[PDB]
């Protein structure tokens, strides 16, 4: 059933700094790259979002999720 019992449309992060992954699993972005439906991976240290209609391994030590109203 679409649209239940209330909460959030998953959660999103912000690339701090930007990476150039070198692997496939991996992702590229620029800093302060919004993710999308970001989650821990299976790696240790590791988020698993979609970037772009695009799935792989993220740097939680590159990611600051975002909560509070601020943008930018």
């Amino acid at each position: 059933g679409s649209s239940g019992s209330s909460g959030t449309p998953f959660r999103k992060a912000k690339a701090l700094y930007a990476c150039k992954a070198e692997h496939d699993s991996e992702l590229s972005f620029t800093a302060g790259t919004v993710f999308d439906n970001v989650h821990p991976s299976q790696e240790p240290g590791w988020l698993e979002g979609t970037l772009n209609g695009k799935t792989g391994l993220i740097p939680e030590n590159y990611v600051e999720f975002l909560s509070g109203p601020s943008s930018g």
